[PDB]
């Protein structure tokens, strides 16, 4: 058992080991595009000889409050083989990648979690949530004051590539949650399009000149479309495409894996026929260097100047210092105000769970309820968190 | 076709109507205990003679932000004959008993909806949402952060009427949207904590200092755990209560109507075993009186001194002046910088709804985004909104 | 292994049988009623000693073509311990009752199968046409044209006995298949009304002057109201209940079952919205005297005067001779132009099948299609054929 | 907004909506057979530029009562974007077409409906009547009367194209509704019997000199087989080919999809097994020219010489006179003795709806119910109205 970067004689063991843990992964092929995000030095494999465990981290772009880009090592492909499962395999590969994240520079590290058990003990946090709604299309009305009462477009989405990729660049600088979507990614995207002989349907793209919707009929269920992404950049394209997706009158049901905020429910007379069928939570974040990611992040104006001593377990203590929107975080031995562990900072980071919440679990210790007040101000983000794309 | 206050002599074709209109509505004692709460002249009827029509209101005492209790005006009992639909029944009983409230001197009216598309129209806004939680209880490991890692015992509900009436009295003095529950209301609920043959299996309590729950066995799924209402005053109280439940052995699922703040995911090891399996508007606001309603409530203190001028549609245009959390609204003619129906102020009015959320709809309309942030910020409750109990 | 009229002391024996044959089968009182039907010498009884088969027949009137109505011996209450099967019991007792019934002057035998495979070969064709109808009615509009665009109300059926008799007489004296339903009958029909614990839901009341509807909200789904009778003797009473039945807005589906020329789907601007959910066979009547049935009921006054000569297999040879809307069925002995066994003329007689469509099946044998033709006609019924009350 | 005939130019832009609107349209190869069915000005489209709406109708031969073929305009391909929802561009299309259709001479319009709320406001009725049959197979025994108690062969559909095209002939110019099949549908029938990877089955065939069934294994439940077309020209063919297909001793159940009158039933000692498991509207027609209809079908000869005046809104009045199992319609002002819509006039024209039952809907008018009786019987079919193929 012995840990190492893999060289090109790795690769078909990893593969193997990948097809035998991942459903979604088809073959070698599946791999071609996300490796060209892979570092040098990205990835680790354990070897027993034969691979027994991967893992590896991309190079990603991750938006947070206050429309902050920051370098973000994104987790993937993390398997261990079932012949060598309790064996600390998972623990030995994830302090290895951490220890080159961290010396590499990326304050924060990002994950998509298999199951909700796992990740927590390695500081993940989750940090975004997922929320499906299903729409019975067939009562839905608009209210009076909803907007467009056609500027939208039924199109071929392998036609309209540029104005695809132009709109998500708008979209994920926009919104926390938001990544850059690389060419090789909008390359799989659209081969995803093509209807597959026992697989997906053909989709179908919705465009407007500020949003668009890819959706797609279900495999099974031929009265559900299935809408993939919808990316809006303003409130008339978000209305818009939603009333052209209402107009798919061959079908009963929309679903669209979404946030909590999304204001759908509200365009509608009937807010209770936009259905909650489904939440998760999306993106885990694992704070890397706790000073450096809480600088870098804007915070909410509406709460005035304030101090405290912040102390992360096994992470540091320091003064953090909120005002004007910015934060200056500092080394201090001073006692501490607030105490939590890692992964619950992470949960905080992008706005999407409240301090005062994660407080009433104990997961976040402090006497002071002002200062809780305070920090789920400041922390709270204007733009509502949104998860992007998994991987 | 006529609308009158009912005489006694009403009642029994009001009974009639009730039990065609309600699947819940047993018989003539169903409404003994409620009746009590409805003052004189709180009832319409229209009579073709019988009764075609009727809808009424219950005097209740509602939590809003800031721990102010307001009168408020408990719609119920709401039903137009099958014989007598789209004749203007429901528009007529609505138009008498909002005349009846607004000139007794409520500031709110409230309800549930028995369907998300009748009552926005006539200004109701829904304020409260439910969120029911299922927990895999063979799975769920307790967090090391958790509190109280017994102060609960299992007990008979009716045996403990004292100490979960004096727990509850607690509990909806400190949250927004609790309501008074009067003697007559626990008398039906400890009345349905009993077995029914055909029916619901017997309840059972679980009873801290500063909490309780009580749940019964689903009728028809044996594994499955209900738990009816879990009131608790401290986070102590709330993590016990749960362990309690997670100890329960014999069932696999508990499920529970609560609210999406509810910390129980955060003391689990794994978040994703409480998982949300259905989502609903629960109590709706109807601001009768907008300067009266708007001063009442305490405002989050994080944000700054503002003045603004809201024009609510059809209801008065105010100057509003927000600080040190608490708000003057005066008449004024001066142009309006915010806009919305009577509806949505109801759903803003307990901090369940984002300002900014409405405003991507177009529920609510302003050219400046720093006074949306400002009314997002104010608006929001400390305390979470729940729901106390249908009506 | 003997054959007898049963003794009093015979009774206890046959409600043994019965509850362990019949799930609807409570106990002795469920027979009270029925027994009163029952003619001396109206039923048999194996006896091994212990009950061990019974067989009866009620004493009931059945409406035909033309409005004629017949002396029909109902057949019920037939069941063979599960301890004796395939030993002739049925066989013996259906010889000896078609024997007393046959003695005892009446022309119509009639019956409500368990199954479909059993009466055929005991000469018993079915002759009405279950149609169970579900309609969304969500959806469901009124065309235009439909009458009636309140004449019924929404009552207490026991408060209303002498309206739904009166009604219900009207109806069965005009429909093909309108049984005479006795005191008796009311008085259980009223009394399953009544809620039950663990048991049906109350029933409720629409009243017409010219028709009524009793329908339950069914006991598992909240959403069906299920109409257990609709009688109406004028469309517009049909096209006003329905209306009403359309009324239970707490509803999303309404089903009853009807006959294959309900005029509902045409009520509706979308006919597929009354969709088909269930068919089978419902009354079935043997003959029991050829020409004596033949020339009781009235045929179409649109065919022409014809002649012909039919053999019934086992059943006699008869000439027919049908014009101006009457048959003359008289002994021959000239060669037969139509051949059938007697189940089929039963499965003809209420007009339900065509005589072409059991031609086709080879049921009904001739080498005239012209003369097929003039059957099909004769025997169609101007009033489509109903199922009155199950026995 | 434009409404033209397409040019060559647009078939992509309709191969887009297509594939959009219709999920069994797989792409461009799709459409080639029916396409040689459009005339010259068959075709409608409106464009926004990008097609936005479509309409065609094909050239048909449709059997009526009396063994009479008529050109019939087959609507089909009609979808509107879901951008361009509720702007009038259906009805536009419609009414393009329709005009077209009368000037061109076709008495007769038909279609398929996807919905059942659309048409009728269009002057379409529905004509014939699709009831699927579902046979337990297992307990299924033929009738001692049945025919046939081997002259069918388990065959390759491919290998006997000239058969099936000789019985579909004979059975399509005997049957109301049959259509002219041409050699560019058995092309597109023939294909659909290959298996096709994550598709359907293989088809097969049992071919008589008399009929052909033509089935195959459900994709998903393997204990079902769907009989696809079942043509027979003589009883003792239908009678055999359902001996061979309840041979099919490896299947539970053989589902059909047929018309009411199918004597399936009666071929077996129990009529339940053949169980009604669907009902739904087949083909719609429109009468484009109402004297030229009425004249050229051929009516009951039993019902004895009447005339009446028909009038049809926004169709004409017209003395009909029916006799000899013939109709003169020529116009008069005098007044009429039925009045009824368009649509009507078309459910009634095959014979599948009786004007009885439309009168006790009140969408046919008439003050004398002899009147109605002698339509009823004059419009019946003497061979049952039959669905030939979907279009
Ligand atoms: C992680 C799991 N997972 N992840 C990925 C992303 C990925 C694949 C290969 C590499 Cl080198 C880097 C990332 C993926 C890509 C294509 C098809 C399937 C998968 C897949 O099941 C989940
Ligand atoms: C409103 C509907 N509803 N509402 C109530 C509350 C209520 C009953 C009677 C009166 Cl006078 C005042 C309120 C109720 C009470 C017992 C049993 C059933 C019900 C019931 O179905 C829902
Ligand atoms: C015949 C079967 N059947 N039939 C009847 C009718 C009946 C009962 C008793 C006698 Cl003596 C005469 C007829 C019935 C009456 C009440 C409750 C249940 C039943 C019942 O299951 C079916
Ligand atoms: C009408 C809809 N519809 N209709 C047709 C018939 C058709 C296709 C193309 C043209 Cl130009 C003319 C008729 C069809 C043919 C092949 C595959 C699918 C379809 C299809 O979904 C239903």
């Amino acid at each position: 058992v012995t840990l190492c970067s893999p060289t090109e004689d790795d690769w078909p063991g990893m593969f193997l080991l990948a097809a035998a843990s991942f459903t979604d992964f088809i073959g070698p092929e599946s791999a071609t595009a996300w490796r060209t995000l892979v570092p040098t030095d990205g990835a680790v494999v354990v070897r027993d000889s034969e691979v027994v465990g991967m893992a590896l981290y991309m190079d990603l772009r991750l938006t947070v409050p206050g429309e902050v880009v920051l370098p973000t090592a994104g987790l993937s492909f993390v398997a261990v083989a079932p012949t060598h499962r309790r064996r600390g395999l998972l623990r030995a590969m994830c302090a290895e990648l951490h220890r080159r994240i961290a010396d590499s520079g990326y304050p924060v590290a990002a994950l998509h979690a298999s199951e909700g058990g796992i990740y927590g003990r390695f500081g993940y946090g989750p940090a975004t949530t997922l929320h499906e709604l299903t729409v019975d299309r067939r009562f839905a009305r608009f209210h009076a004051d909803a907007p467009g009462g056609s500027s939208v477009r039924l199109v071929r989405p392998t036609e309209h590539r540029g104005e695809f990729e132009a709109i998500y660049e708008r979209w994920r600088q926009q919104v926390p949650g938001g990544l850059l979507r690389p060419q090789v990614l909008w390359d799989e995207l659209l081969a995803e399009a093509k209807a597959a002989p026992g697989g997906d349907r053909e989709s179908f793209a919705l465009l407007h000149p500020d949003g668009y919707a890819l959706y797609r009929v279900d495999r099974t269920d031929l009265k559900l479309a299935r809408v993939s992404e919808l990316r809006a950049v303003t409130a008339d394209a978000h209305c818009a495409l939603w009333r052209a997706l209402i107009g798919l009158d061959s079908m009963e049901r929309i679903s669209i894996i979404t946030h909590p905020q999304d204001p759908l429910p509200h365009l509608l007379t009937d807010t209770r026929l936009a259905r909650t069928t489904w939440r998760q939570d999306g993106l885990w974040l694992r704070i890397m260097n706790v000073p450096a990611a809480l600088e870098a992040r804007g915070y909410a104006h509406e709460v005035g100047e304030f101090s405290t001593v912040l102390e992360v377990s096994d992470g540091g203590r320091f003064a953090l210092k909120i005002g004007d929107g910015r934060a200056r975080c500092t080394p201090t031995d001073a006692a501490a105000e607030i105490e939590m562990d890692r992964d619950v900072l992470g949960s905080l980071y992008l706005g999407a769970h409240r301090a005062s919440t994660l407080a009433a679990a104990n997961r976040l210790r402090t006497k002071d309820s002002q200062l809780l007040r305070r920090l789920d101000a400041a922390f709270a983000s204007d733009v509502p968190v949104q998860t992007a794309f998994e991987f």
